[PDB]
């Protein structure tokens, strides 16, 4: 046979056979080596063996423990196969372990039954307790459906009239000789009824000697769902869909939250035939309408799409290259193929542009990140926000940016409703919508679970606040970004690019004060920020009376006319009296000339309105500049666009090394005190001032290169200041802990403790 | 004055003045006493003082610490007032503390300036560090906007031509004598430019000597947002909106997650005039269209709506009556007014009905919960799922139920788009939709933060799987119920009512195996559950061949006709040969009568098709019953509907006592070992078997009443088994901890420890 029929069935339905899955990983690892050899991320020759596989088999009955074996392919007795893989990758050359779980389409169409479910449970438990990432490939038909067959070949029917069966039947019963066979196995729950002239066993309930018929599959489905949620919280989970995912398997896919879909796949819950039976007419013609690429890639369930299974393996290893090898380690930092001292020569223009060109480049005018390092995940969903992963100097970075072009969104028709039609929606550039805000929160959550540093490029003028968007819950998804930023496990760096604006509640969302431990903000010299735009501040705070006062203060003709009116009023006050009323007549003339004075001082106040309106707008715009943001303390430092790469590289590297040593200091003090981040940073600063001196102690804040090189120097040596002081601090913490717990003891136990431990 | 003008301004705009806010709580507490005296939940007379208020004032400059004072009303220098209130409620008669935060409309329209932000920050920190609930009242105009006024008074312009100002201006500048006055205060960043014949100071930037003008309010707004998110995770937060909530305040409202809205309120992000200025025409005529009750109560941001501020205070204290007084205490259990031994006489019918009637009653045929205890929160949003709070025997319970009637949903028109029209959508009864699933997840989260027991009434046939609901992210909101059930902090009891079905992936969502520590499942005798409905299992697993085999096995005419065809086949086999071919003539007649035999055995197989289809449907329906679910282990016990109240009361009380004593056992061991729930329950069972006996040890599982009375008996006495063994295990844990932390020490340090203890 040599596994030919299983391969034929899997290839005919469109799936790589399960025991041919690991070798694909091997090939892609080899390809990465060759590409890195062309780029210079690694320089060594490719190793002879790049993958070592050990198969995990669960014990059947004792305690269902996981036993690692090496055996020939094709010997499975259940519907999933799991391996542990050691991969010798360019980013991790010594070794790196993952756990791979895959279904079997040759075994009952990949259905979910209990013995299949315990394999997933124990493999995900193994991946969680070893803290290594998990990759699941889904080829499934859903939960297992079954009908008991020993009763099916033996049940009898109680008729109203035996001559005419078409009228109806009363109950389903078993004869006594059938019950003599089936009574021991516990397949039926029955009642002894003497109807007509014979003893009959009326079937009340049907049970099976076999398992997997009914709700016992759905009991372990919730076990998989809870374990997949727990694995999402505790490790990095990647899911691949190749042919189909029906029902509960789809939920496991969404409980992975990182989904790669082949172009011929579908992720559905209810099949199209059942929906046409419910709706009564042939509404749907395929399951690709319900759950294909054009639905799941455009709503955000499927992150990336791949043409084949091998390309999906390549995308999975690309995503795995960014994350650390386990939860106790630092992110994989490659070598510097692209110089960090190079200029960033693609400047973001004021007009509408493509933000991916400022991150990658346009075959000249090189951009921010490394050449070719950029990978974006949810492209056709919520295209206002661009979310992806890249590398800066070899350091993995999560990237969020804002498209400044209008987005046309086509909402397709619903074929269940005849009146429904497709619609075109125009979405503005720099505005969070419900989908864009939910995308941003999802991206921050997914980068926070993998401990990836996030750099956000901030260009927002606010939220959407129209009636349709207020009905579509903009407040909820706006709050989810605040919660996601609050649950950050990595440094977050917000940077305002040239020509970008950060206004309104968007500043309140992305401010460093949401999570002060993990967030910083920087701005370009040509960056604007404020509560409102300039026209709104002119409407609310610099109104018509101020404009007219400005005209009477700075216009020469209005000054001279006002002086004329004042002298006329003095001429009124001096000439109070006036034969009788002889001096009256000139007063009348003066009144007309005073009407020539107040008028034509109104013609100047209407001719000069737009120019002092532009003075108002300029005066409002001078409050929005970067130097006021630096002086008020809202931003940390002003970084130019041309020198952004080097400075952010050294700052990110300094924060990574500093956070690692702060975790070591908090680990050392654990018996005595629960130490926060600030005392740990102060302790490292005190060791820095002890090692260097009081003259060079300012460089802890200013120089981000000297601190990082100092940390990498002091971490290696065991005669260093840092390691010796960590050992001394740990011993003092042990002393304080033992002192407290011996003061908490009783006088009776204390004497036993002293005499037994002084007896030695 | 006696605060008359401030009350006039607040009452004219429609808001209760801030120093009249506490007294309302007083009145409502008094009302509750009278109502409870009529019901019998309390018996004692009403206390003389039911509320004690102490005002919290932040220090201005030293460390911004909270100082508690008692002073005359009307002396605020900031726009927020905060108090700590001791309330002597019927559920908590001894005392109960909350923290109340309220804005001031009389102080700059309730705007958010930095000092107000620090009052909110420090008051919420006080509420979190005392672990007591927080109530906030939102009367706000948003973030504070400002313009520097000295530069506004004294700026000058540089003209292209001074004779004609209308052509344009070059820059905004200051004269030297103005710069001599304003140089020391740091209001301008300028450059010395000699243009024309005079020295000029070209204003590059404008800064203010005052604060609150710009982005610093947006900086402290993120501080409020992060603290409000943290307070949502750590304590219970309730928010009330009375006149308006604009901008960041709205987000704080959503970060409370429990919202009471007055009928004249609005919760908006952008005003109507700004949206009409963007859209260019008069689209909106009010802010009630963007943020009123008809939007927020129908999308789910506003939980409850109240006609006035007094009724909102009543609703807030109603919600506060369910939750415990602090995070270290057990839920308030009132006295038994309605007897727990009464029958539940409103049976849920098979037809479409109102699920509120089985929970409350219909002025006869009393329902499940207490009479009048039911309070539902989100009524007009996602009306498939009914979510609320009630009381069982005095115990607070969170309630989730399923409406079995078709819901008409009216989607209103969008005034921005001219082609938009209103739509009517029909939603089925027993199906999770995106809004219904998101409502269920929100309800489980809000009940889990308050440590309230949840009882779920499970009647679902699955999820919605059409193309429109797949595009509207059904999987995303279906996974959130699994995550919310996984993050449960309280006992969860799922019960299938009579006449209810739990089918498909809904069972996988609400199974006990998602969170086995906190979830249980029970079912009525007349309850159905399965993977699919019976017709689908007939399509998949009882097809045409099995039906025809059943006809040939159980129908008499087919049995006789098959025997006839068999005998004619034997007559074919015997007559092989056949003057020549003399016996061939009977073979033709046999062929005709064999064709007459095979036909009319096909007429019987088409006449009998519907009746054996009903036999197939009945045989499939017999697998879905309750006793199969009990025998397979999926449900815990079968509980009838008439006796559900007593049994669920005693089980819930047993779990509530047992979890508290398990937490005491895990607290006792904590120096030595981190103990899970299972060893704690086993330890309590071993103490139970030690006290009672080896014979009466089954009652730990069967009799909940005996376990309740045993735990409540030995919680009080200090000579009991439980208290003595807790002290013994704590002392042994201390001894083991000291032994281990001495064995981790160095030899030189150990000798100093020995001599310092032996010196005593």
């Amino acid at each position: 046979d040599y596994l030919q029929q299983k391969r034929f069935l899997a290839t005919s339905q469109g799936t790589t056979y399960v025991y041919d899955i690991p070798d694909m990983f091997r090939q892609m690892v080899e390809r990465r080596w060759r590409e890195c050899i062309e780029e210079g991320s690694v320089d060594g020759p490719q190793p002879d063996n790049v993958m070592t596989l050990v198969e995990l088999v669960v014990e059947p009955d004792g305690e269902r423990r996981v036993v690692e074996v090496t055996r020939l392919p094709g010997q499975n007795n259940v519907g999933m196969v799991a391996w542990r893989l050691t991969l010798y990758t360019p980013e991790c050359p010594d070794g790196r372990d993952i756990v791979l779980i895959a279904n079997d389409l040759t075994y009952y169409m990949g259905s979910f039954g209990p013995q299949e479910d315990w394999v997933y449970f124990k493999a995900s438990q193994y991946a969680r307790e070893l803290k290594i990432p998990r990759i699941y490939i889904s080829v499934n038909s859903g939960a297992r459906i079954g009908v008991a067959e020993e009763v099916k070949s033996d049940f009898n029917v109680a008729w109203l009239d035996a001559e005419r069966p078409e009228r109806g039947f009363k109950y389903l019963y078993l004869t006594p000789e059938v019950y003599s066979k089936l009574g021991a196995l516990g397949s039926v729950k029955t009642e002894l009824i003497e109807d007509e002239g014979e003893s009959r066993y009326r079937i009340t309930d049907i049970i099976g000697k076999e398992d997997g018929l009914g709700v016992e599959c759905l009991r372990d489905a919730g076990l998989i769902a809870g374990e997949t949620a727990q694995a999402y919280e505790d490790i990095v989970t990647i899911s691949i869909v190749t042919c189909r995912a029906i029902g509960i398997g789809s939920y496991i896919v969404r409980l992975g939250h990182r989904v790669i879909q082949v172009e011929s796949s579908y992720i559905i819950l209810t099949g199209y035939a059942a929906l046409n039976k419910v709706l009564g007419r042939a509404v749907y013609a395929s399951n690709n309408q319900l759950g294909g690429v054009q639905v799941m890639h455009h709503n955000g369930v499927s992150h990336a799409v791949a043409p084949s299974d091998l390309e999906a393996v390549r995308t999975a290893l690309r995503w795995l290259a960014f994350v650390p090898k386990d939860k106790l380690s630092t992110v994989p930092i490659l070598r510097v193929s692209d110089p960090v001292d190079r200029p960033v020569e693609w400047k973001p223009p004021r007009a509408a542009h493509d933000p991916r060109l400022m991150l990658a480049g346009d075959a000249a005018r090189a951009g921010f990140f490394d050449v070719g390092s950029f990978d974006e995940i949810m492209q056709p969903w919520a295209q206002t926000v661009i979310t992806g992963r890249a590398r800066l100097g070899g350091i993995p970075v999560g990237v969020i940016a804002v498209e400044t072009r209008t987005v046309e969104l086509t909402q397709p028709a619903d074929p269940a409703n005849l009146d429904s039609e497709a619609k075109t929606l125009q979405q503005a550039g720099q505005v969070w919508f419900p989908d864009s805000a939910y995308k941003t929160a999802q991206a921050i959550n997914d980068f926070s679970r993998e401990n990836l540093p996030i750099m956000i490029f901030a260009n927002w003028r606010g939220f959407s606040g129209g009636q349709k968007d207020m009905y579509e819950q903009i407040l909820k998804f706006g709050a989810e970004i605040v919660r996601a930023l609050r649950g950050a496990t990595a440094p977050v760096l917000v940077y305002i690019p040239p020509g970008a604006e950060l206004r309104g509640g968007a500043w309140a969302v992305v401010d460093p004060s949401v999570n002060s431990l993990r967030m910083e903000m920087y701005a370009d010299p040509e960056a604007r920020g404020g509560v409102l735009e300039a026209e709104g501040i002119v409407e609310v705070k610099f109104k018509q009376r101020d404009i007219l006062k400005t005209m009477h203060r700075l216009d020469p003709e209005l000054l001279r006319t006002g002086a004329r009116i004042s002298e006329l009023k003095e001429q009124i006050k001096e000439i109070s009296k006036g034969a009788g009323r002889a001096a009256e007549t000139r007063v009348r003339e003066l009144e007309t000339e005073l009407l020539a004075a107040e008028k034509t001082a109104k013609a100047r106040e209407k001719e000069l309105s737009p120019i002092y309106h532009e003075i108002a707008v300029q005066f409002a715009e001078l409050h929005d500049t970067a130097e006021r943001m630096l002086e008020k303390g809202c931003i940390f430092e002003i970084i130019p666009w041309r020198d952004s790469r080097r400075l952010f590289y050294w700052r990110l590297k300094r924060l990574l090394r500093q956070n690692e040593q702060e975790r070591r200091v908090q680990a050392a003090v654990k018996p005595a005190d629960n130490m926060q981040q600030g005392p740990a940073a102060a302790t490292l600063r005190r060791w820095f001032t002890e090692d260097r001196g009081e003259t060079q102690s300012h460089q802890w804040e200013h120089d981000n290169e000297a601190v990082c090189k100092w940390l990498e120097a002091q971490a290696g040596d065991d005669n260093s200041v840092l390691e010796r002081n960590l050992r001394a601090i740990h011993q003092d913490a042990l002393m304080q802990a033992v002192n407290n717990l011996v003061l908490e003891l009783t006088p009776s136990q204390r004497s036993e403790f002293i005499r037994k431990l002084s007896a030695l």
